[PDB]
């Protein structure tokens, strides 16, 4: 196989943005119309699963006051940037979800349940708030049934897969993908012996 993780890849598959927990909305309701995550400090973001929709995401930051609103990744990413009072003004559907889920969210932890499918590797966060912090937000998401994978590529070119519960596959080159476990080791993912790799690569590229 080839060379293990550089000190620097272990400090950005462990320090970087990514999904730390993630749920699907409707919590009851019909079946899913979008995925809700939780990358940074403040900031609970929604993507919805239909093409028909004019918003892709929105990503609610209470603290900051605002909504990040993205309405097309076809590209370029066309984004607003709306006040808690211009979302509930002109996008008052998207806040409601973006509302029911954070609601739905700080309940749960207040309660000492986790909040939604919890990531592998999650670390102590200085979290409070990412004021001026840019925004991360989920481009697309794949499900494969037959392997319990969820893939997501997040907006700054990173992906993150949760195969079942085991472990964890995250990249930002596509040509050196790590596999993260629970107690934060991370390995280099030999994708010419790994067995998921045909039920991966259609994933990305289907």
């Amino acid at each position: 196989s080839s060379v293990p993780p550089t000190p620097e890849e272990r400090h950005m598959l462990l320090n970087g943005d990514w999904i730390r927990y993630y749920h699907f909305y409707p919590m009851e309701g019909g079946d899913s119309v979008a995925v809700t995550y939780h990358i940074q400090p403040g900031r609970t973001g929604v993507t919805f699963f239909n093409h028909s929709f004019s918003v892709h995401s929105a990503v609610l930051s209470v603290l900051e006051h605002i909504v990040y609103v993205v309405d097309r990744v076809d590209i370029n990413d066309v984004a607003r940037i709306l006040s808690l009072a211009q979302a509930l003004n002109e996008e008052k559907k998207i806040y409601d979800v973006l509302q029911l889920v954070e609601t739905h969210d700080t309940h749960m932890l207040k309660q000492r349940r986790s909040p939604g499918i919890m990531s592998v590797y999650c670390p102590p966060q200085t979290a409070f708030q990412c004021n001026g912090d840019p925004f991360v937000f989920v481009r697309w998401y794949r499900f494969h049934m037959e392997n319990s994978m969820s893939g997501f590529m997040l907006s700054n070119g990173a992906v993150q897969v949760f195969v079942g519960g085991k472990y964890e596959l995250r990249w930002l080159d596509d040509n050196r993908k790590f596999i993260v476990r629970s107690n934060g080791v991370c390995e280099v993912l030999d994708e010419e012996k790994f067995p998921l790799s045909e039920e991966l690569n259609q994933m990305l590229y289907g």
